[PDB]
């Protein structure tokens, strides 16, 4: 067929329950994620293609940068608690690893300050039982898939994406499948 499980993607040996529709793990830190967010776009080419009535959910994961990592897990809980994820993803790259100026948790902060977020909204989510739940699911859903590297896509909480077995070259045509293939698997 045209996509084949072990080709396009696996299939997870214990399948997870109540998982969100499309599931994206990835690090601030993460060189391969930058490509993937920055560079070759493909969670905005995935929900361009994505059947009406499915969301994409996007985590943060902890085990790349020490003490910085998982401030920026707990700092993207806060963009989720507080919606703006659309407003930190790119600066937060960037701050990370191209102008390599988010060294310290304020530096993060400094992010949200800037994009428009007053202080007093951010340090209550950050100190919020709110935030530190959402930190908890993140963790939680690795465990759940058993993730092993970033970045990282699952599709009903059965299917995981594997870009090792799509073509590499055209970066549009790797990209294309990506996208295609998240579509197919959402409607298995």
């Amino acid at each position: 067929a045209q996509y084949e499980d072990g080709k396009q993607y696996t299939t997870l040996e214990k399948p997870v329950a109540g998982a969100p529709q499309v599931l994206e793990f990835f690090s601030f830190f993460c060189p391969h994620c930058y490509q993937f967010e920055e560079v070759l776009h493909i969670s905005d080419n995935v929900k361009k293609k994505l059947p009406e009535g499915v969301k994409m959910t996007k985590y943060h994961v902890n085990f790349m940068g020490g003490d910085l990592g998982k401030d920026l897990t707990q700092a993207w809980a806060v963009a989720m608690a507080l919606g703006v994820e659309d407003k930190v993803t790119v600066p937060l790259f960037e701050g990370v690893q191209k102008t390599q100026t988010i060294r310290s948790a304020s530096d993060i902060r400094d992010v949200f300050i800037n994009a428009g977020i007053k202080g007093e909204e951010y340090d209550a989510a950050w100190n919020s039982f709110v935030v530190k739940s959402l930190v908890a699911q993140q963790e939680k859903a690795a465990a759940d898939v058993q993730l092993r590297g970033v970045p990282a896509m699952f599709v009903n909480g059965k299917y995981q994406l594997n870009p090792q077995g799509m073509d590499t070259s055209n970066m549009d045509v790797f990209v294309q499948q990506y996208a295609d293939t998240v579509k197919y698997l959402s409607e298995k």
